[PDB]
């Protein structure tokens, strides 16, 4: 426990700081046997780093998606796992909480590792060893196969769980692609299929209260009319009192997860920032203020704008959110940042000109880019001003700006969001699956005045016998699936 | 086509007034009806289909988005423009039919002086098209561009699909 | 024909519920030649299930775009024409 093998930035290497993990780390085969049937004194395996690490944890940290990396890494915990079966059967290594508080699965969740999570979230070994497999395979009658695999540690139902990890406490960079795997993708789908009804509720209470807003800041002043517009208006308070609180549980209950993706949920703050708006909206009028109105229509504006949040909740429309998601961050800001520029270096060249003659255009800067901006948008007045003495410099600083902002950047903005859309189709689709997957994960525990039960997901179905007598039981995920490349092999 | 047609006469035999909008509503339908035939050509008969493909995978998510959009900001320039310091939003329909100008190249982009929150309103437009000129009209050429270029096989095949269902 | 054999939405496989169609749909070369060339009772191949398939109904029905499933529908519809024909050519199997 020095600073060279202590993780850190710089130079560093993590190997767990034990010898039988350095050796695990290092394909040392043989180093790990002899330490392991040393008569002399053998070298326990379950044994921890500093960190809280075990080997296995070691062999996740070390782990990356090279190829050969990931190879190294299977082997040598499939290996080690059986070594640990073999020698010390009655304590289950998989099963090792670190000063984190995780097992090696929910370690390789956390840290990214895709190619080790994967294998062991779908594992199986021969008729030895058995146990120490999480995907199984109850009967093959035909090309039809039964597979069983493992929930613990995965479902949502326990405390913390891979799903969990993956959706809030995950910060890699594209963690929407563990999501797609075979045992998450399959249960994420079952749970987002029974939720369903739940989340059209969401969308139609929500719907429904926009509605109510709608109508409530359309007919407004500038008996049976005005009891019905005070109901309204309690209830729209409350309803934005209700969000607030939803959006403010939602953060403290999270407190932990803005530092890491502030930009993967971004409604939940366009969620709070509505309702606050509504609140305050309704106290300033409380205070007799004339920039009530200014915040009552920002909040309807933008909760009319929230409401493509629930949009999607379908295939069709939840990928374009995304994509739209993508646009906007990716090559839409730049084209703003560039465009300012312009705008505002023409409108105070064309308001300096234009202030000496031979109802003044270029008033004012604000007039000046109000003009330019209006070019922008297909109506720019693109004239001779025959009063003003610079009319020609006028009219090729007017012709410039529209050459480099109308003909250049906005076409090339066009442009430059065919390739953005061109590019994430792919991971289009995996983002919105983790949109889902997180819809799903926020949907299960209840609202934040409602403590939802829990459904734990799979079936307690008996695998196998332990290397004991009494015999065994495990939750797991039932799958059909129809195979004939597999079946062909098993005769 | 047919259906308005042939109701179109009966109302006329009614002497009713709404006569004349469903004879033109059939004529416009029939001379659409035309592009059936158009797609006897390998030339113009994919085009036909890649308009199909268009219309039904980005152009209807596009009119959602839209339309949520457009309703949001025309009910929100309503409320607003309602107190002064010829009205211009004076309704829904209108506040409606000024932001899809803004759609088609002819959206009136002012500074109005009379009304109370002119920055509001003004930033209010001006968000609006950021967020619907600049962003979603782009991004569904975008979008029909990314379409087109996916199904240009497919086309072929269910243009000869078509074919063989004439 | 009970219900895991016939065809719904959910746990199933379909075969035919033949024991020949069953043999042929699970790549059984010899049993399907077993009981075709059985002495004491042969097995008749124009045999239909309850739904109305035949052998060649139901190893369609099973095809799937996969190449090895595509590649096992082939052979074995190939060959089970063949032995038709060998076996009892009068009677047209493919109508
Ligand atoms: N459909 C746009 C809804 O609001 B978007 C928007 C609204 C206000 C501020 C900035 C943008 C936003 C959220 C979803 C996707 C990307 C941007
Ligand atoms: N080429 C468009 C002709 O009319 B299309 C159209 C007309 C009325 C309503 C909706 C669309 C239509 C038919 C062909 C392809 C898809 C849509």
């Amino acid at each position: 426990c020095g600073r060279f093998f202590q993780k850190h930035q710089g130079t560093c290497f993590y190997f767990g700081e034990l010898p039988l993990s350095l050796a695990a780390c290092t394909k040392q085969w043989d180093v790990v046997t002899y330490l392991l049937e040393n008569p002399h004194q053998p070298a326990s395996l379950e044994a921890t780093d500093s960190l809280g690490n075990t080997v296995l944890h070691a062999l996740v940290m070390i782990a990356d998606n090279s190829p050969e990396n990931s190879a190294l890494v299977i082997h040598m915990y499939d290996s080690l796992l059986q070594m640990g079966a073999r020698l010390c059967p009655t304590v289950q290594l998989e099963d090792i909480c670190n000063h984190q508080g995780l097992t090696p699965l929910k370690l390789a969740a956390k840290e990214g590792k895709i190619e080790i999570f994967r294998h062991i979230l779908q594992r199986e070994f021969s008729g030895l060893y058995q146990p120490l497999s999480r995907k199984f395979t109850e009967w093959c009658y035909g090309p039809v196969r039964v597979s069983l695999y493992d929930l613990s540690s995965v479902d949502s139902w326990e405390k913390n769980s891979v799903l969990e990890i993956i959706a809030f406490h995950c910060k890699s960079p594209h963690r929407h692609r563990m999501v797609v795997l075979e045992p998450l993708n399959k249960l994420l789908q079952e749970k987002w299929d029974r939720l369903i009804p739940r989340f059209f509720f969401n969308f139609a209470c929500y719907l429904v209260y926009m509605i109510i807003f709608t109508i409530v800041a359309y007919h407004q002043p500038s008996t049976f009319g005005d009891s019905m517009l005070l109901l309204g208006h309690i209830l729209i308070l409350l309803g934005g009192i209700y969000l607030l609180l939803g959006q403010l549980w939602y953060f403290w209950r999270r407190r932990l997860f803005i530092w890491i993706s502030f930009m993967d949920s971004y409604f939940e703050i366009l969620f709070l920032v509505q309702a606050l708006l509504t609140v305050l909206s309704q106290v300033l009028r409380f205070v007799e203020t004339e920039w009530y109105l200014p915040l009552l229509v920002s909040s309807l504006v933008l909760g009319w704008l929230n409401l493509l949040y629930y949009t999607r909740g379908f295939q069709h429309t939840g990928i374009y959110s995304v994509m739209i998601q993508k646009v906007i961050l990716r090559d839409l800001l730049r084209f703003l940042l560039v465009y300012l520029v312009f705008l505002f270096g023409f409108a105070v060249a064309l308001v300096s000109l234009s202030r000496e003659a031979r109802p003044v255009p270029y008033g004012g800067i604000l007039d000046a880019s109000l003009e330019l901006f209006k070019f922008t948008i297909g109506m720019g007045e693109l004239a001779f001003q025959e009063q003003l003495r610079f009319r020609g410099v006028v009219l090729l600083l007017l012709l410039a700006y529209v050459l480099l902002t109308y003909v250049l950047l906005l076409n090339m903005l066009i442009a430059l969001m065919s390739e953005t859309v061109n590019s994430v189709a792919t991971d289009s689709w995996s983002i919105w699956k983790l949109q889902k997957a997180i819809s799903v994960l926020e949907m299960e525990n209840g609202y934040w005045w409602c403590r939802r039960k829990r459904h734990r997901a799979g079936r307690l179905l008996k695998v196998g016998t332990k290397g004991d007598g009494i015999p065994d039981e495990r939750w797991c995920f039932r799958v059909e699936e129809v195979n004939w490349a597999a079946w062909e092999k098993t005769l």
